[PDB]
């Protein structure tokens, strides 16, 4: 029947986990049609002096292939 | 001694991460007795037009039985 | 070349997830030098009357180290 | 929002996977309600004269909490 | 055919890893029928002046359902 | 010397497992050459009145890069 | 007490994932006493013109050894 | 240099964990030399009336292997 | 609010499996403040003439950190 | 803010392990732009009549995803 | 069809990851016939004054099975 | 008896694998006695304009305490 595929992204972002989350998915709807559900992998990021400098959540995110 | 019992619920929300687990802990106190912890397995979600549609934040919920 | 070292602690926050990791990260500054990055291991809490009590963020903090 | 919870299941068959999977779902059917899903764990079985047995399948089942 | 069921229990026992484990079967006897097997998924416990205070075991617990 | 590349899909159907398979490396072929093998990663899949409703395995495939 | 072995094989063929684990445990029978049970580590296979070639299914077969 | 090689076996006890451990080593010795290490994979068992009726603890043996 | 710090070690004991426990948690009573609780991560051990020689357990131990 | 993308490829090479990387790598330059990092994932092979055929390394690359 | 076992093994060298991977397989194919792939599951190894005193890397040896 | 402890490095290099971890023992050595033995846990790295910029190899060493 349906057949889907899924791609490893990793979005990144200063405010916090969610916001990590939709900027991959922003940039994910630029290029990827029919996106459906994702799945964290990882929650990782990088030190700044204030703390957190950027989280980065690694997700993979899957879509329904056409045809 | 005392022993705990854990059940796997995956609360949901349209708000955030933390919300989907409160949502799922509100739910687990109505019909659970002596809720103790919690414990993130999965986060995943679906995704709408405007990016998240529902966080899914699968957790164990660990509680004390009583003999 | 260089090398890091990583050490693993559990920041803790009655707020929320990214504030666990920011009170870990807080301490880390505090007896550590050259923070890096750091990786989420595990997510749990504890529960209170009103749902989540305290959240708990296993992580993984990586630094450089001084040859 | 709306809450799940997963059990988990073994279900047992002679006659292959599926049917094993099927007879899991047959008898989860009959306490649980509002079945949506589920996720094989893993495939085991006993051994007999002929080769296998019996074909076991863990696996959880996920349903919808109502309220 | 037969089909199980597995619940995740938590046995604590100051003595040993042993008595964790009867100590959640027993209590699993109390409510659960047909108990069949156990596996180990975690061992932990909490940490006293004389060293393990409490020994906690992670377990599941395999038992078969009936017709209804 | 050769490169691969591997992709992960999700085959579904509504009659069984390896039907699933079949329907990811069917629409895989129409994309992709040089397709050598796959791995199952997760069997899982959703529940109707009849039990299961569709099979989804989810499944990576290996294909070899052209130079 | 009793002492068991485990051994993995890797069952193959081009009818279906329960023959593939049925040829394995053929050949296991021939050179074992005693098989008891058996686990899939592994579902993996080849790709032909026609889609899988041959199915792999990788398991241990685990058997009670003599005194 | 030198090579050694792992056999993953399972002891059983009613006694304890220690116990199956043993009783698996022992049964190594009379057919394996050079006997080395070990390696605790699993720890389950069987229930009974009483309790636990058997432990088994699955675990690989090492050896060094000659030339 | 409170940090906690964990450390991994490898209790040892020809006893046995809380034996080799106990033996990281004394020895690590004495260097390090607030102990909590531990995880056992992996059981693996040496072999001897009468099987088990010693019994190896690698475990996390957790401890608060004082924010001074 | 920026969002990355994760292949997977599988190097091959008869030399070694640190050349089945860069052959992944080398190969991945040539469609891929701004690659960052990668993550070896399996590390395995063929045998031959002299040992090691083929080494393969089953690595993810991970690069930088542009505007639009 | 065809059936495969495998058999783990660990293979040592002071030289390096690649020489330890044929030092297991060296001695594999003096008593396996038909040795088909390996897969690395493990890499660790011994400290010396120098460093790394001895590579150990624990891999799986498939090879066909003969019907009779 | 005795009891060790287990430290986790990241040691890097640009020539390859078996420089990035004896860089890391190199540096181990100058403030902890008694190494053992390591553990490799991870294999990553950063990618150049030559394409192996760094190799990264995260291990955990194991090292005896005394008293
Ligand atoms: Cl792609
Ligand atoms: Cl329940
Ligand atoms: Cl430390
Ligand atoms: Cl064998
Ligand atoms: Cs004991
Ligand atoms: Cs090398
Ligand atoms: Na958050
Ligand atoms: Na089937």
């Amino acid at each position: 029947g349906k057949v889907y595929k899924k791609v490893e992204l990793v979005g990144t972002s200063e405010e916090g986990l969610e916001a990590a989350i939709q900027a991959a998915l922003a940039r994910a709807r630029k290029t990827l049609r029919h996106l459906d559900w994702f799945e964290v992998k990882e929650i990782r990021g990088t030190i700044g002096e204030a703390g957190v400098k950027e989280y980065q959540v690694v997700l993979e995110v899957g879509f329904r292939l056409e045809e």
